[PDB]
């Protein structure tokens, strides 16, 4: 019934007893595995055609408001007892119901600390919470935003928070961000079918320009924001350069590095995801951490499908790029990660290498098997691009379930 | 759409569906409520040992299921040889528990055994097989013969052929042929009073094994292992392997002059052979498998898990790397020139391997041709992508459904 889970570089064994709280169903049956698969349209929460049955809500929002309890250990106090009897009215009469902000504050601390793809989550507990719900129009979610990013960069001592922007209602549209994250580089689909800048960005770079952006012609060219209030157009706006701090990449000993033009901004925001709380869900809730090194040195930079620049920093470093076998690919990623961390930390930027972060999960696994008998997480996102075995989380065993309050991948909004 | 696993490629944009996951008859270890894809062993894909013959009825569907298979690769399926021989192994399960295979049965169903192995990345190569049926071996001393057999063939002073030996099935009221080593090549793991070890600490038990039935042991990193290996009944035997059938490569670098100088070697022919062989329900306890090499596996793995040889200090502190901070990226740096030595060697000493680039490139296009083939191809992504370079290879960007396909190389309990 529970998972035996064996850490083979130890020998340690645990059981995981949590995943026994999970109550949505995953994409794998005894017949195949998907654990693989970066989403399957099931986990995925899309548009409903009405109001969600009260039965199931009522479920959720009387188990999220035990977890909420249970945390502040007035577990069966009287002002328990009281909440339920609210949410129960509130959802009885309306169909659906509000959170109170320390509720909203604790929800999406756990929504993190149920992440099983964030490698990240020692931080867990450590997260500003910006209550954006009496927002009402998409001006006001641009000074949020902006307000956002000014207290999460911090001059490059980053910070984490997030941004929670009112909840979906079965009368109307969501509030969407279009962005997939606050700060995005375009991606332009030149004539011979190439891409400058990020191919990852070529169809939100183009509704912005069909939503009236005059683009630029760079590598790295910031996208504005397209922001969209209920059942209205999205709408357009530009960052203050002076609110997205960048760092251009050099490396310690290669001369000729700074000579690629390279760079990467400072703060990693999620926006494109759904914030699933109690049965309630905030479709516009962007997050923002600090960076992992290796997802800009090995995948923004170096994927086939990104900015692919293995081949220049071999030919730079004058690697032997006519076979396999010399391990130019190797060779050259390790210098682009070592560029990464080096400019970074030179930009006095926060940045975690991928070794520290993965001995921090090792720690973070830990604690939760004290504290919650288990942690879900994904191993293929949580060992790193590089370097697996050379990591302590390639030697663990993982078990994957969605638990909630959850972040959860969600349509596209065009 | 279809009713299938859609399946994608992010690199390319490109999109599958696996049908062939609804020949499934095996259930693995995940369910819809957790997903236990990166469980080494989950026990849904190790197989205990039948004190017991299995249910007529129950090898009988397991038969027939093979032997449809059989004779849909030949293209007779439904064919009145096809109906005899169905019949031919109803009767004898029907009046003795069990079956034989014909020969060229043996052959399809070891060749499909590999095709559906999810973890091994080189099934490209998986229709050139050299099957030695040794179903006549009688004896603790004759499967030595086979196995030594088995290693000159394979092995071909270099030039590396794939090839798997076939030892009789386990049959009712008899043991079971067994071979006690995990590879036919193992280093010795010595433990040392401190409680280190010296030489391969994964094989530590196997190494006292052979002690406890009188080899007299070594006192080197590398020493090679005697064969303990154990006929139905019998307590088994150890066998000592001639040297000159176990061939090696010493390391060396190709530009750091000092790498020779660390001693050390990797041997040339992996062959596991503690793996059960299943088809059509009937259990080959031993049936020892080899290929060649993928660089990863010993550069990586063997020589610098923290658990194995452990060398990744040794060789940064020869690179004179910063060791004492995570981002230097010391462990990367070491890492990659020691897999460079392992490829610069085998090269240099004309053994055959092959390094993770062209061995992912390999398995994408096996993925293409067993999904015009049969719609799909089980793969297990852990194992798949390797332990170092995992996204700069392709299959880190394709999505892999995983499933048990029979015929199977199964996991089995220990002998002892
Ligand atoms: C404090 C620093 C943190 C680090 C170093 C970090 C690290 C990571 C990494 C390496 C990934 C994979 C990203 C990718 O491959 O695209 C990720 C995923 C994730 N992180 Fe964290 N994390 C941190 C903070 C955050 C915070 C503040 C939250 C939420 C409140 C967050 C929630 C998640 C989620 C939901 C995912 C999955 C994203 C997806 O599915 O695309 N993490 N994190
Ligand atoms: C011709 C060369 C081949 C290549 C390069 C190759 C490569 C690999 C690799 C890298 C693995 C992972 C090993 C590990 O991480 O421990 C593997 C596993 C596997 N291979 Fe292949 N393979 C080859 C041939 C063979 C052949 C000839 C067979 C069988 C007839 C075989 C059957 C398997 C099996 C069943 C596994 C899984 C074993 C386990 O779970 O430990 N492979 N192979
Ligand atoms: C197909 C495969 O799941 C896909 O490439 C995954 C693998 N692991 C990953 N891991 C992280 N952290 N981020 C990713 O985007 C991915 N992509
Ligand atoms: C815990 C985890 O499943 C384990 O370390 C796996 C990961 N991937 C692997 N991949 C290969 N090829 N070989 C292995 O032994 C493993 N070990
Ligand atoms: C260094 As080259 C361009
Ligand atoms: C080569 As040693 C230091
Ligand atoms: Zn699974």
């Amino acid at each position: 019934k529970f998972p035996r889970v064996k850490n083979w570089e130890l020998g340690s064994i645990t059981y995981d007893t949590l995943c026994a709280q999970s109550q949505q169903d995953g994409p794998c049956t005894p017949r195949r595995c998907l654990g693989s698969l970066v989403l399957p349209r099931k986990l995925q929460t899309r548009p409903s055609p009405g109001p969600p049955p009260a039965e199931q809500l009522l479920s959720q929002a009387r188990d999220f408001i035990n977890q909420y309890y249970s945390s502040i250990k007035r577990s069966g106090s009287q002002a328990h007892e009281e909440r339920l009897q609210e949410v129960e009215a509130e959802v009885a009469s309306t169909g659906t119901y509000h959170l109170r902000e320390s509720e909203l504050v604790f929800g999406a601390k756990q929504a993190w600390r149920n992440a099983p793809r964030c490698v990240g989550r020692i931080q867990w507990g450590k997260l500003q919470v910006f209550d954006a719900r009496d927002c009402s129009s998409a001006q006001e979610m641009f000074t949020y935003i902006c307000n956002h990013i000014k207290y999460a960069t911090n001059r490059g001592n980053l910070r984490s928070a997030i941004t929670v922007f009112p909840q979906r209602a079965p009368g109307r549209g969501d509030f969407r961000i279009w962005n997939s994250q606050l700060v995005r580089y375009a991606g332009y689909r030149q004539q011979d079918g190439s891409v400058r800048g990020d191919p990852a960005n070529v169809e939100i770079t183009e509704l912005c320009i069909q939503h009236g952006w005059t683009p630029g012609n760079g590598r790295f060219d910031v996208l504005p924001l397209l922001l969209q209030a209920p059942d209205e157009a999205p709408e357009l706006f530009v960052l203050p350069p002076e609110l997205v701090l960048e760092v251009p990449l050099e490396h310690p000993t290669l001369e000729w590095f700074a000579a690629l033009g390279l760079r990467w901004y400072a703060l990693p925001a999620v926006s494109n995801m759904l914030l699933e709380i109690g049965g309630l869900e905030f479709s516009a809730a962007p997050f923002s951490g600090w960076y992992m090194s290796t997802e800009i040195g090995t995948r923004n930079l170096c994927d086939p499908h990104r900015y692919n620049i293995l081949e220049d920093v071999a030919v730079c470093m004058d690697l032997d790029t006519r076979t396999t076998s010399s391990l130019w690919k190797d060779k050259a990623a390790v210098e682009i990660n070592l560029a990464v961390l080096h400019s970074f930390q030179l930009a006095k930027v926060t940045i975690v290498d991928h070794h520290a972060a993965t001995v921090s999960f090792m720690k973070h696994l830990d604690n939760e098997q004290k504290a919650r008998g288990g942690c879900p997480a994904d191993w293929a996102w949580i060992v790193p691009p590089i370097s697996g075995s050379l990591t302590p989380v390639f030697h663990q065993e993982m078990v994957n379930y969605i638990l909630s309050p959850a972040f959860r991948y969600q349509p596209d909004p065009w």
